[PDB]
């Protein structure tokens, strides 16, 4: 009930700037500093649900588990006022978190990126002049900044170790970082010199190529006319519209002294300014095609015509399944209303994403309902098609804004994440899939997708990655007992594994590669109480009693089943869900999470906890090995003769003292090459002590020795080599490589 949302006055699906801002309005009327009445307490509560709500692994885990995983300092009133969420109220300044930095910076568009580090000196002197340089520069480019103080590993990934640090991204091209004095004229010309400013001297000589060039391209001139003792657009207006209208208009002038004849065809003798659609026509008699203006603002000009740029091309329902799976489509789903109506500048859609191949269009699902409702599209929605052979797309669930649609389009459009629903859902199929069930009012589902699509990529052809949309598709999540979002589930033959882990495309793949090859078995209480408490024979059991809410536990399960599968036929391994049952795990006295345990063979202790430092698959795996008991046969004089010598089967054999210091040593690994190379070889020890005279005869002058007996079938024959090797692993392929050269 004293939930962390609650305590901030906020909700579940509050962003992260929300978050920020409500904890700083608490922050600064609960404050110590201007408290005599108790504070720090009161403080300490919202303290404590805003660092968790903040941290991107602990609010998703806050989510899904709420306090029983997290387990358990601040800065002064003056910090708080002054230095705290300082661009949250620029709405010129565009904060980015660490997953949806790549995105963004690879847009298309150019960003200029304030990287800084909270604080009094640090900022302040660059805050204001920041905040000023955005606004002076709105229009020609995208002003970021960000906060590595809470993304710290962003900065760090980024080679960003000083503060601030400025940068200037755009795609296709490397990171220039700005080292001038940090002046709003001295930004501004830094930034100016990254802006693409093309402004063309039109001429009667280039005229017609110039236009022709433009409009086959579908795109249309702003071009200002020049003559004595008239305004015109000034040098400074033209490049400002250049920079702004860039790939959309191109912008230009003439000298109507110079070029006459231009002019006198044209028919515009006066200054005037105008803007030529593909298509246009101008001369004496017609002067309709083309619009005239009469600003000589680069601003009032520029709204003038990204009003005037035509919207969209409306997709004809009639081509879809064949025209959508074979090409990339940018598709504005809307009932009736054009819903864009509001907001010209999505028009740059178009030229932003040409060189990713995408038409942007709209389409009416008010002309073809069957059509949006087999795509499950109840309101106007976002959609971008990867047209590759086959109907795939994903939808927007981001800003409807430019900067945010762009980005979204070009990493979706390149990535292999699909939308899934009912009629195309993995239940049984028999290549693997990995699906995320997700919320798109869910912040950390939203957050997700970026690394959904990273690990997509990188997994083509070994996993197929896709989302569904609980808040459309309940009937589906509930099914699969959806509780949380988002949730991520492999789907391998249709069975079912939730996955935990970091979706980074390594840990993916690690983790579907024991999926194919399980090396754990997951164990409940009626079949622990069978295979584990009625263990039989040579068995031995290694079990992991865990908890998914635990911390620990999640780091060791990817380490637990590395170390299963190099114990695949030494030692039996399971696993036990103590969430799941809780009540079976408090019977079995598992007071920690995780807890590891032993069992030996029946035939006196029940079991042993491991209680070592380290929990790394290498040292549980020796942990386990050294409880096993000998597997080589002790021979005798008698027994050696017979069985090795005259006998008709591969042997290693172990010569040693009971008191030299590396028979010792070497006693346990000897025990491991016996249970490896077990059933091809049989395994021997022979105690020289005991047994001087056999030890006399095969010639050991060291303990321990190791030799290798092998029978020549054909010739009825045992002949012997010395293994001097001590490693078990070592051995036992250089045994098995002798094997195959004697058949």
């Amino acid at each position: 009930d004293q939930n962390f949302y609650s305590l901030l006055g906020v909700s579940k699906t509050a962003s992260s700037r929300e978050i920020r801002q409500a904890f700083k309005k608490l922050a600064l009327k609960l404050h110590p500093d201007k408290n005599p009445n108790n504070a720090h307490g009161d403080f300490l509560k919202i303290n404590r649900a805003y660092e968790v709500l903040k941290d991107e692994d602990l609010r998703k885990k806050y989510d899904k588990y709420g306090e029983k995983g997290l387990e358990d300092q601040y800065e002064s009133w003056s910090y708080y006022r002054y230095d705290f969420g300082i661009y949250d109220d620029d709405p010129e300044i565009i904060t980015l978190e660490r997953r949806e930095f790549d995105a963004a910076v690879n847009s298309g568009e150019l960003w200029f990126v304030n990287f800084y580090s909270p604080g009094s000196s640090h900022s302040h002197d660059l805050a204001p002049t920041w905040r000023e340089f955005a606004k002076e520069v709105d229009g020609l480019l995208r002003i970021g900044a960000v906060n590595c103080g809470d993304d710290r590993m962003l900065c760090r990934m980024k080679g960003v170790n000083s503060y601030p640090s400025l940068f200037i991204f755009r795609s296709g091209m490397a990171a220039v970082k700005y080292n001038g004095d940090r002046s709003k004229e001295s930004l501004v010309a830094f930034a100016m010199q990254h802006v693409r400013s093309t402004v063309t001297e039109l001429s009667t000589g280039n005229f017609v190529n110039a236009i022709e060039t433009a409009f086959a391209a579908g795109v249309g001139w702003l071009i200002t006319f020049c003559s004595k003792g008239e305004d015109c657009l000034t040098s400074q207006t033209r490049l400002r519209l250049s920079g702004m209208l860039d790939g959309l208009v191109n912008v230009g002038w003439v000298d109507c002294d110079a070029q006459d004849s231009l002019c006198k065809s044209l028919d515009t003798t006066a200054s005037t300014t105008a803007y030529f659609p593909p298509g246009a026509t101008l001369n004496d008699r017609e002067k309709s095609s083309v619009l005239f203006l009469n600003s000589l603002d680069a601003k009032e000009i520029y709204m003038e015509i990204i009003h005037n740029l035509p919207d969209f091309e409306l997709l004809s329902a009639n081509q879809l399944e064949d025209r959508l799976a074979h090409h990339r489509w940018l598709v504005f789903f809307h009932f009736g209303k054009n819903e864009n109506a509001n907001d010209p500048e999505l028009k740059k859609l178009k030229t932003l994403l040409k060189n990713e191949h995408i038409q942007v269009v709209r389409f009416d699902c008010s002309s073809a309902p069957g059509i949006c409702s087999d795509l499950y599209v109840f309101q106007p929605s976002l959609a971008v098609f990867k047209g590759q052979g086959t109907k795939e797309y994903e939808i927007h669930h981001g800003k409807k804004i430019l900067y945010d649609i762009l980005a979204f389009a070009k990493e979706s459009v390149n990535s292999h994440v699909t939308t899934l629903g009912p009629q195309n859902f993995p239940a049984s199929d028999k290549e693997p899939w990995l699906v995320d069930f997700f919320a798109p009012w869910s912040p950390p589902s939203r957050a997700l997708l970026p690394e959904l699509r990273k690990a997509s990529t990188l997994l083509y052809g070994q996993l197929k990655v896709g989302t569904l949309d609980c808040t459309i598709h309940e009937g589906l999540c509930n099914m699969y007992n959806i509780q949380a979002y988002p949730t991520t589930v492999v789907f391998n033959q249709s069975s079912i594994h939730e996955y935990e882990g970091h979706h980074s495309a390594e840990q993916i793949l690690e983790f579907i590669e024991d999926l194919r090859n399980p090396s754990v078995v997951s164990l409940t209480p009626s079949t622990f109480n069978e295979l584990v408490k009625q263990r039989k024979h040579d068995e031995v059991w290694m079990v992991d009693f865990y908890s998914p809410w635990s911390h620990p536990s999640q780091v060791l399960m990817p380490e637990w089943k590395r170390m299963a599968r190099t114990l695949t036929g030494l030692i039996n391994v399971g696993s036990v869900d103590c969430q799941q049952y809780h009540s079976f795990c408090t019977q079995e006295n598992v007071q920690r999470y995780p807890e590891i345990r032993f069992y030996p063979q029946k035939s006196a202790y029940q079991y042993h906890s491991y209680n070592g430092w380290n929990r790394d698959a290498y040292s549980l795996r020796s942990w386990g090995l050294g409880f096993l008991p000998q597997a080589s046969i002790d021979l005798t004089p008698q027994t050696f003769n017979e069985k090795v010598l005259q006998g008709k089967t591969h042997w290693v054999v172990d010569f040693y003292a009971p008191w030299s210091g590396p028979s010792q040593n070497f006693a346990p690994e000897f025990e491991l090459l016996a249970r490896m190379i077990k059933g091809k070889v049989r395994a021997g020890k022979v105690d020289c002590q005991a047994y001087p005279q056999t030890c006399q005869k095969a010639g050991i002058k060291a303990y321990p020795s190791v030799k290798l007996y092998q029978y020549e079938r054909a010739k009825k024959s045992i002949w012997e080599e010395q293994i001097n090797s001590r490693d078990a692993k070592t051995i036992a392929a250089l045994i098995y490589g002798k094997l195959e050269t004697l058949q």
